[PDB]
């Protein structure tokens, strides 16, 4: 429904300025980028913005424009709409403030400009927002730094924490598939890019940072529905009616900003069949406070197949936990990780594997072994379990986490948030059935 | 007593190796930084150690030892003990496994390695520890790599999760005073350690992991006694209903993950609030509403500000700007703006606590540290001693900001809880103190 503004055509960017002061800039010089289709720039009094002859108006490009970037001064956002609709444009974002957030008489305007979007069937994001993002084709229709690739959908209405929340997942090795800035959300609200990314692919979950939905209704209608073919988490700010309302549409609810993250960020493994879970670590202290999170979280640890329980045993060192919890001593090498990840994935007991580790920096052993026994195990097992990585820690795990996490592998740095991954699984899985 | 540890004259490290896989020679490599005292590597087979001068036995070394490093293979360990014991060893960290962690004939071995030590007047911490470190005097007698400088002590029962944590603060950005690996813990424990913390001047808090005490009833009496002067902080894994309580009543603060524990403990690098009244200033809203959730339930209250301030905040900030309990100046908030608010706010007679909430843009020409500065600037200028606290974002984009800030004393954060947990342990120490 609403393909123009993620996989546009040709679009037209409003307001692009060569001035390092002034948004249309940036909003500009990250559109430099995106190949998938042609960006025009558009300046009243420059005919070259930043390495590109620029157009008068939006209605002088030779070509088509299916998507707008309105970028300028509030006074001139209700002409530039009208100019939009006239040439054709599908979809507009408007990046310029001034409007509702400021009130009634802000609203009035606002609500004057949507009524003439829908005169010429366009769609307005917006107004007073970030923008939007589409990693998956450098699609960047922002002001600010991309956010890495990823299978995650990011919305908010919060502009200000939307931008730190890409900054924060940047440095966290963790992406976005597509980000989604609605300011004010005058026009598309939740419920419709619900829809919309429900049957896309490159859509792993949805994520939502909300402070107040127009639709209490149709919004749970959308969710309930959508659910059944991809997540949502969200993350409610301000203080039950929305909580239980969410759960009920089985929206997965987030207390924190990381929660939010991690739980999204798990739908990059298949869905689990049981809450049995399997811990292999090569540490107790992490084992201990995980299990007390994914206990915390109504979980609960698989119990082994005896046949399992004696084979770690013969290859573990003797006062290694091979039970509920199997615990590898520090020891615990590639050749460990992958054993005995390939013998919990086996263990017909065993429904989601959590695999722990600090990683060793003695011994001989390298930063990123356990990570590849990890790997390596998934790949020969070959089956459709869901497999969860916790690497501590700091600079000393991040080979083993961008190794982990190209290799499809959630890996987390946290005990609680490992446990949201899993709970966010557990819970997604039984809104489909098994 | 228990000083000898963190800052030793002599070192002895028994097991010191020059092959890269075995434990002795991280233990000499890390103390090869430690130039307050001199350390001697002591191997039964090497002339010398990664170029230094080695002994066959810790009694041959000439100058005086009043700490030693055990790394050496289990069977060893009794007569290594002895050894220091005849060489008048006042400390020794037993690195080495394969006691009390066994069953019971490790645990009977290791009463005996205690009962050695009382006998020669010597203390142990371990065995099986990851060591300890005085990052305030590059004191790294460990196998892993040193904390970052700073004023939290933290006490580990767990070592795995020890080293974990430094490589976790690390990348934060967030260092520690001390750092002790207990391991077994069978001699030297809780109680003594914060006995001993409780008067050092570096130390500012105690974090610690715990997974269980020996005698709780003189754990409980020190840390009544100790909470008084400075802060403990403890994250007890797992009988835990009851811990939880008894922590409490001896004015323990507790965290329930690892990073409340930290974010707890390292915020005594302020003052203590003379109330619970916060002021928040932001530069935008989200940031703002979901720390003030986090300080809510954390049953921290929003100041009331007077109009004075209020009328003054209205005079230089936008339109759309809140100048009520929250200051959300809006998302073009530059340096001078922050000042301005912080000192307005620090100066208002009914904030105790001022918490600097800052999105860092990346626009309007404005550099990734003036709002940092202009916190800082304004706290340097009151100068009262009102708790600061920072909350920035974000990632790479905040990472000078933050850097500044701490280099200033001001703990920051990058997170709504983590701030609010920081806020939380300020005030509820300020109860135990009295005030």
């Amino acid at each position: 429904m609403l393909d123009y503004f993620f996989n546009p055509k040709g679009i037209a960017v409003i307001g692009a300025s060569n001035d390092p002061k002034k948004l249309g800039y940036e909003v500009f010089k990250n559109l430099k980028e995106y190949k998938k289709g042609k960006v025009y720039p558009v300046n009243i009094k420059e005919e070259e913005v930043q390495g590109v002859k620029a157009y008068k108006s939006v209605k002088d490009i030779p070509d088509e424009i299916d998507l707008a970037i309105i970028v300028v001064p509030k006074r001139f956002v209700k002409d530039t709409l009208i100019q939009c609709g006239e040439k054709g444009v599908k979809g507009v974002v408007i990046i310029t403030a001034g409007f509702g957030e400021t009130g009634e008489e802000g609203k009035r305007e606002e609500k004057e400009l949507v009524e003439i979007a829908h005169k010429y069937g366009m769609r307005i994001i917006g107004p007073n927002c970030v923008g939007i993002m589409n990693t998956h084709v450098d699609l960047n229709a922002t002001f600010i730094t991309v956010a890495k690739k990823g299978n995650v959908a990011f919305i908010s209405q919060s502009g200000a924490l939307g931008a730190g929340i890409v900054y924060k997942t940047i440095k966290e090795d963790i992406g976005f598939s597509k980000f989604i800035s609605v300011g004010n959300m005058a026009d598309v609200d939740f419920a419709e890019l619900m829809e919309y990314l429900a049957d896309t692919e490159e859509d792993k979950a949805i994520a939502l940072y909300i402070e107040g939905v127009r639709n209490g209704k149709k919004f749970m209608e959308v969710a309930k529905r959508v659910t059944k073919k991809k997540p949502i988490i969200a993350l409610k700010a301000g203080k039950k009616i929305y909580e239980a309302a969410f759960k009920q549409s089985g929206v997965l609810v987030a207390n924190t900003i990381d929660e939010m993250l991690s739980m999204a960020r798990a739908f990059s493994q298949p869905l689990p069949r049981g809450n049995k879970v399997a811990i292999m670590t090569n540490a107790g202290g992490p084992g201990v406070l995980t299990a007390d999170e994914l206990d915390k979280r109504g979980l609960k640890l698989a119990t082994l197949e005896e046949k399992t329980i004696e084979e770690l045993r013969s290859f573990l060192p003797p006062m290694a936990a091979v039970k509920n919890p199997v615990d590898m001593i520090a020891s615990a090498r590639g050749e460990d990780y992958y054993r005995t990840a390939k013998l919990l994935l086996q263990d017909p007991n065993v429904d989601m594997l959590i695999a722990i580790c600090v990683v060793p920096t003695f011994a001989g052993m390298t930063l990123t072994e356990h990570a590849e026994g990890i790997i390596r195990a998934v790949k020969e097992v070959n089956n459709e379990k869901p497999v969860l990585a916790m690497f501590m820690a700091g600079y000393v795990s991040e080979k083993a986490k961008e190794l982990l996490e190209k290799n499809g592998i959630p890996t987390y740095e946290r005990p609680e948030d490992v446990a949201s991954a899993a709970y966010a699984l557990v819970e997604q899985a039984k809104n489909v059935g098994i």
